[PDB]
C-alpha cells in the first residue's frame, strides 16, 4: 500500500453499503476506484459475501445458497451475484494487489438459505435444507448439516429462519476451511488476503480459531454488542480483532448531543474495546447495518488521529461526505497518529488529545469543536513543547503555524461545527514539516 500495510494498522475501506446498485455492476465499479483509492492511503478493501445468495440478483451475500459460484452459474434466476462475475471479483482482487491493496473476504458462514423442501427427522417437519442441488456441485448438505441433528437441536445462535450451519459436523468443516477444497481455500486461492466474520455471535470461537490456524490472514469478527469483556473474550479465544461497537455507541453519545464526556468517560473506564486493547479493536464511524453518527466529521477525525484500527464506510467517502477531508484524515492517521493517548482539555462540546507519537509517526493534537462558533483554548501539550507545529487539515481557512513555547503551553483554534456550511468542526495540530 502507499502508506501504512493492513497488517501494520493501515486503514481499510469497506467497498460497500446496504442495497449497492444491482446488474452485476459492482465489482468493476470498485475495481475502478483502486488506483484513487491507492493514492488516497487505504491499505485493504473490505468486499460483500461474493458467494450467490437465496434471493439472486438481489441478493447482498448474506443468504448463502452455493459457496462455491461467485457469479459463474445461472442458479437463483442469475448468472452473476448482484455484485457480478467471478472474473470480475478476480480482476478486482488482481488490480488492489498490483496496487499493494490487500482484500477481505467477508465470511458468511452461520447460516445458509435457498435449500430445498425435505422432511426432517429430527424438527418432526420439512424444512429448506436440501442443498443436494447448488450447481458448483461442491458443498451439497442435507439437514445433518444443520441444527437440530443427531449431534444437538442448537448452538450459541440462529439467524432468523434461515437453516443454522452446524459446524461440529466434519462434512462441514471439510467443506467450510479443513481442506484445499474449502470455501476457505476457494476464497484465497483467488486473491482474498484477510477475513471479515458475520455474526460470530451465531457459533463457537473455536471455528474462526481453527479457520485462522488453517489459513492465517488479518482477521475481524462482528460480534455485534456492548458488553466489552464479551467482546475481548471471543476476540482473545477467537484470535481474531472485534469491531468496536462500544466505541460506536460512546462515540454517537458524545458527537451527536453535545456530551464528550460521555466519550471521556468511556475511554477511561474500559467501556471501549480500544480503550483496552487498541491491537484487537477495528474502529468504523458506520456501516452497512447501523448508521446513527449524523456529525460524522468529528467522529471520523476521531478514529482517525486516536487508536485503533479504522475503516471508512463507502458511502460516506464515494457520496456524502467531502473526500477531500477524509484522504487528508487517511494522511494524517498513517503519517502522524501513533503512541499513546493523553486528553488535555474537554468540556461538552470540545475534545482536545495529544498522541505522544510512536517510532514512525511524530504524534499529534486533535481538537474537536461540536459547537458552532470558533473556538480557542491555552492547552498545556509539553508533548509539542519548544517546537513549530502546523495545522495539517486545513480547517481553519489557510496554512497555519504556530510555536509551542519551551513550558509547553499554546493557544489552539478549531472552527465552529457547522459542517452544512463547509465548517467541520476540528483541526488536527503536529511538527512543522512532516508532510
Ligand atoms: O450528509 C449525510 C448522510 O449522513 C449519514 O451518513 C446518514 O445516514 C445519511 O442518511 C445522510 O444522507
Ligand atoms: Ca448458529
Ligand atoms: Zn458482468
Ligand atoms: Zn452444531
Ligand atoms: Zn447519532
Ligand atoms: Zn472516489
Ligand atoms: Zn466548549
Amino acid at each position: 500500500a502507499k502508506y501504512l500495510e493492513l497488517e501494520e494498522g493501515g486503514v481499510i475501506m469497506q467497498a460497500f453499503y446496504w442495497d449497492v446498485p444491482g446488474g452485476g455492476i459492482w465489482w468493476d465499479h470498485i475495481r475502478s476506484k483502486i488506483p484513487e483509492w491507492y493514492e488516497a492511503g487505504i491499505s485493504a478493501i473490505w468486499l460483500p459475501p461474493p458467494s450467490k445468495g437465496m434471493s439472486g440478483g438481489y441478493s447482498m451475500g448474506y443468504d448463502p445458497y452455493d459457496y462455491f459460484d461467485l457469479g459463474e452459474y445461472y442458479q437463483k434466476g442469475t448468472v452473476e451475484t448482484r455484485f457480478g462475475s467471478k472474473e470480475e471479483l478476480v480482476r478486482l482482487i488482481q488490480t488492489a494487489h498490483a496496487y499493494g491493496i490487500k482484500v477481505i473476504a467477508d465470511v458468511v458462514i452461520n447460516h445458509r438459505a435457498g435449500g430445498d423442501l425435505e422432511w426432517n427427522p429430527f424438527v418432526g417437519d420439512y424444512t429448506w435444507t436440501d442443498f443436494s442441488k447448488v450447481a458448483s456441485g461442491k458443498y451439497t448438505a442435507n439437514y445433518l448439516d444443520f441444527h437440530p441433528n443427531e449431534l444437538h437441536c442448537c448452538d450459541e445462535g440462529t439467524f432468523g429462519g434461515f437453516p443454522d450451519i452446524c459446524h461440529h459436523k466434519e462434512w462441514d468443516q471439510y467443506w467450510l476451511w479443513k481442506s484445499n477444497e474449502s470455501y476457505a481455500a476457494y476464497l484465497r486461492s483467488i486473491g482474498f488476503d484477510g477475513w471479515r466474520f458475520d455474526y460470530v455471535k451465531g457459533y463457537g470461537a473455536w471455528v474462526v480459531r481453527d479457520w485462522l490456524n488453517w489459513w492465517g490472514g488479518w482477521a475481524v469478527g462482528e460480534y455485534w454488542d456492548t458488553n466489552v469483556d464479551a467482546l475481548l473474550s471471543w476476540a482473545y479465544e477467537s484470535g481474531a480483532k472485534v469491531f468496536d461497537f462500544p466505541l460506536y455507541y460512546k462515540m454517537d453519545e458524545a458527537f451527536d448531543n453535545n456530551n464528550i464526556p460521555a466519550l471521556v468517560y468511556a475511554l477511561q473506564n474500559g467501556q471501549t474495546v480500544v480503550s483496552r486493547d487498541p491491537f484487537k479493536a477495528v474502529t468504523f464511524v458506520a456501516n452497512h447495518d447501523t448508521d446513527i453518527i449524523w456529525n460524522k466529521y468529528p467522529a471520523y477525525a476521531f478514529i482517525l488521529t486516536y487508536e485503533g484500527q479504522p475503516v471508512i464506510f463507502y458511502r460516506d467517502f464515494e457520496e456524502w461526505l467531502n473526500k477531500d477531508k477524509l484522504i487528508n484524515l487517511i494522511w494524517i492517521h498513517d503519517h502522524l497518529a501513533g503512541g499513546s493517548t493523553t486528553i488535555v482539555y474537554y468540556d461538552n462540546d470540545e475534545l482536545i488529545f495529544v498522541r505522544n507519537g510512536d517510532s514512525r509517526r511524530p504524534g499529534l493534537i486533535t481538537y474537536i469543536n461540536l459547537s458552532p462558533n470558533w473556538v480557542g483554548r491555552w492547552v498545556y501539550v509539553p508533548k509539542f513543547a519548544g517546537a513549530c507545529i502546523h495545522e495539517y487539515t486545513g480547517n481553519l481557512g489557510g496554512w497555519v503555524d504556530k510555536r509551542v513555547d519551551s513550558s509547553g503551553w499554546v493557544y489552539l483554534e478549531a472552527p465552529p461545527h457547522d459542517p452544512a456550511n463547509g465548517y467541520y468542526g476540528y483541526s488536527v495540530w503536529s511538527y512543522c514539516g512532516v508532510g
